[PDB]
């Protein structure tokens, strides 16, 4: 299969709650609807991210359960590919869990699930790529927008980072490579006081795809990732990645719509201009912003985390623009997880 990202779905305690949140904060778009006898959903819509939010509303649907685990969360990361019935079949041959056969299923286009992280799952979309459209069983339309967006400019999903408890890294790695096809392009043994990580990102082979798989390291103290595993009650995602053109435009508009950032401290912005010279930003810009600045083979990499709202504190999101940087940097990554320790140990 060729792999894009069709949509996200969140599994929601509150169906009006979340939708708003995502239209009030971050300017997502209302798109369309889905009803039946055991859940409520929306699609909401911004540059190429389609978000799915699902509210159950029958023990019957498998988000009660979920809801119950997790409190709100990522469900399903689900898959655009040409051919699904292949796809499928292949993935399963190779490993994956099958959790539901290709087919119809409601007059929408042929769709499958199989098993990815923890309780995360893959729906498989057939989709030809010659246009965007709503995922299978809503009514609506891809053609709205969010004028009141102002300076917010969402393009995309960058990445989802995704925590697993300690032993199954490696495993999970070979699972997307061998049931996939995606590819080991970074890895990082990430530090941060007393705690370590191990990280590996696979990606599909189309690019679009990318998970950055994190591991407890342990070997050092428990920290973030340890904490993330209990609240959460297993593996999950902990970030969902956004694109834009211009991360500290986005900083600036998304504050004033009620987004709040981590914050880095100025021993970090005194420390720069030795490790990097900017060129995109100025440094003033970054301070003001609470930015992160890394460089990789290919370019500069801008990322920043958001404060999490979830109840339990578990997911939360990252701004990230990118200049040239195909990957990931160990200096953006120390200074994140850094920013999220000082935020949550004080
Ligand atoms: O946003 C990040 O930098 C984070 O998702 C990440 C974690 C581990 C890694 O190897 C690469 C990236
Ligand atoms: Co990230």
């Amino acid at each position: 299969q060729n792999f894009e990202i069709d949509y996200v779905e969140m599994y929601v305690e509150n169906l009006e709650v979340a939708a708003f949140s995502w239209v009030d904060k971050y300017a997502f778009a209302v798109a369309g609807t889905s009803r039946s006898a055991d859940h409520r959903s929306i699609a909401l819509r911004q540059g190429q991210v389609t978000l799915v939010l699902t509210e159950p509303t029958s023990d019957r649907h498998p988000a009660a359960a979920y809801l119950q685990t997790h409190g709100d969360g990522v469900a399903d990361i689900a898959m655009a590919t040409s051919d699904v019935a292949a796809a499928y079949e292949a993935a399963v041959r190779a490993g994956a869990e099958a959790v539901r056969a290709p087919g119809q299923h409601s007059a929408a286009v042929t769709t499958a699930t199989i098993g990815g992280f923890g309780d995360v799952v893959h729906t498989l979309i057939q989709r030809d790529g010659t246009s965007a459209e709503l995922p299978p069983g809503f009514t609506g339309s891809m053609d709205v927008t969010n004028h009141g967006k102002g300076d917010v400019d969402l393009l995309g999903i960058d990445h989802f980072a995704i925590c697993l408890n300690a032993g199954d890294l490696g495993p999970t790695v070979e699972y997307y490579e061998r049931a996939l096809g995606f590819r080991q392009i970074f890895d990082e043994h990430i530090v941060v006081g007393a705690q370590a990580m191990n990280s590996t990102v696979v990606q599909s082979a189309s690019g679009a795809v990318t998970l950055t798989l994190i591991e407890p390291d342990r070997n050092a103290d428990p920290g973030q990732i340890d904490e993330f595993l209990k609240d959460h009650q297993g593996a999950g995602v902990q970030h969902i990645a956004f694109n834009s053109n211009d991360a500290v435009r986005a900083v600036k508009a998304l504050s004033e719509r009620g987004v709040e950032f981590l914050k880095t401290p100025g021993a970090y912005y005194d420390l720069l201009g030795e490790r990097i010279t900017l060129q995109t930003h100025s440094l003033d810009d970054l301070r003001a912003t609470n930015v992160l600045a890394d460089e990789d083979h290919g370019g500069q990499l801008f990322q920043i985390f958001t404060a999490s709202t979830h109840p339990r504190h578990t997911i939360f999101f990252e701004v990230i623009e990118r200049q040239g940087a195909g990957t990931f940097g160990s200096s953006n990554i120390k200074a994140l997880y850094e920013a999220v320790e000082l935020e949550r140990t004080g």
